């Protein structure tokens, strides 16, 4: 039988007024026999009617897949409002309910560190730079790499890991052609989190 | 005063016999006044002596930064052995202790779904493809995108999110030049997790 995902907003979206944060409700494995899906949205238990539902898609193997998107106001997210997606379909024993909201607790500031490539890594076509972040709460965080205003896209950031003091940590690893590192280029790790001043910080790294 | 990170092994490293999983202990903000750092490693409380410690680095602002790496045997990780990093330095009121091990519980299999680009996204220079994974436990998972045997590196995978049944979910979003999608190229989402048969699955996506 059919399956639901309910995804929280992107961290960068809630941190900037210029952006539009949203909650995304996804339904997979709806059968051809009865493709009709019904979405009911609730904010703190009160039904809202401003959600946008995309037209159903007959994706891959016989089944349909349906998306419903709900815009969240920045102030609502911060005030810890709950978003409940209810999905109903004829093949279901009961409607499926999903809920997301902002994590409760005292926000805590990330500490950011950048590490250069190792010695036993200097003799490869490619090298890596490291961005280490810790002490942060909640785990909602955006971490990006960039050089000369161009975003670098060959990086992998680990999931936030729960530390012993209740805060989180992670590393983001950037991979770049050794040539560029050697040439004296500056590379920057941008971090966005609610507990930073201006929701923004940046740490930069170059050779010497 | 000085700060410690203790990172668990990479998910892909523990899932494949051909790889070497390791635990990484990192120390930052050690002062110039007393740069000497001491690492003590323990596996289930018994001290081990096979850790490799790299030479200290005078990175950026006055302070040193030191890394110690411990290899873990695949069978040890699975049997839930605990790895404790103890760091001692003269500027410390007491040694700092960190511990990691494998999450306890019944392993559960990921379900993988791929979604094509939207209609209101067909008229851009670039498009996105989506890889959705859920029902998985533990949260240790590797998710990769690839086309024609070449790894695609312009993707972002969300942190695993805790679902209502105790399992996890996430999406991995691939961004590709529209040209390539239009041309009928096949794109594949590879997923690696202990609960999959052969620790491996793959879902592929192309236009039509």
């Amino acid at each position: 039988g059919p399956s639901v995902f309910l995804f929280p907003p992107k961290p960068k979206d809630t941190l900037m007024i210029s952006r539009t944060p949203e909650v995304t409700c996804v339904v997979v494995d709806v059968s051809h026999e009865d493709p009709e899906v019904k979405f009911n949205w609730y904010v703190d238990g009160v039904e809202v009617h401003n959600a946008k539902t995309k037209p159903r898609e007959e994706q891959y193997n016989s089944t349909y897949r349906v998306v419903s998107v709900l815009t969240v106001l920045h102030q609502d997210w911060l005030n810890g409002k709950e978003y409940k997606c209810k999905v109903s379909n004829k093949a279901l024993p009961a409607p499926i309910e999903k809920t997301i909201s902002k994590a409760k607790g005292q926000p805590r500031e990330p500490q950011v560190y950048t590490l250069p490539p190792s010695r036993e890594e200097m003799t490869k076509n490619q090298v890596s730079l490291w961005c280490l972040v810790k002490g942060f709460y909640p785990s909602d965080i955006a971490v990006e790499w960039e050089s000369n205003g161009q975003p670098e896209n060959n990086y992998k950031t680990t999931p936030p890991v729960l530390d012993s003091d209740g805060s989180f940590f992670l590393y983001s690893k950037l991979t770049v052609d050794k040539s560029r590192w050697q040439q004296g280029n500056v590379f920057s790790c941008s971090v966005m989190h609610e507990a930073l001043h201006n929701h923004y910080t940046q740490k930069s790294l170059s050779l010497s």
